[PDB]
């Protein structure tokens, strides 16, 4: 087979002024705080990067389930980012509306799914262009 070639990124933090002495992983689940904003949710463009930002900070610990209930199948990159949100990023296929299903632990977050209107991407700039 074959294979690829990445870095790696470096941050720094504190832990709470509190107990700092925990992993801070003892926390129920709460999805009411689950915020989600950003341009991946208002929407985007055809066959381009779309993505938005979550807040989970303030919920908890557990799981959440993304899926893009679309007329297409698009893919669903989500990765975490270590500041305590999450990096989702999608690419549509066609000019549509996706529906992206928020659910923290089987539960549905309160403002999802959220409806994105995808438009067409303009086009480059080429004819006038002498070189």
């Amino acid at each position: 087979g074959s294979s690829g070639s990445s870095g790696d990124v470096t941050y720094d933090g504190h832990p709470v002024p509190g107990s700092p002495y925990t992993v801070e992983a003892s926390l129920p689940p709460d999805p009411s705080k689950v915020k989600a904003h950003g341009p991946g949710l208002e929407g985007g463009l055809v066959g381009k990067p779309a993505e938005f930002t979550i807040d989970t900070k303030g919920a908890g610990t557990g799981g959440l389930g993304l899926t893009v209930e679309g007329p297409c199948e698009a893919k669903i990159e989500c990765s975490d980012n270590g500041d305590g949100t999450c990096s989702v990023s999608y690419l549509p296929t066609k000019p549509g509306e996706y529906f992206v299903n928020i659910l923290f632990e089987e539960v549905h977050i309160p403002g999802s799914p959220f409806k994105a209107d995808i438009e067409m991407p303009f086009d480059p700039s080429s004819g006038p262009s002498s070189g």
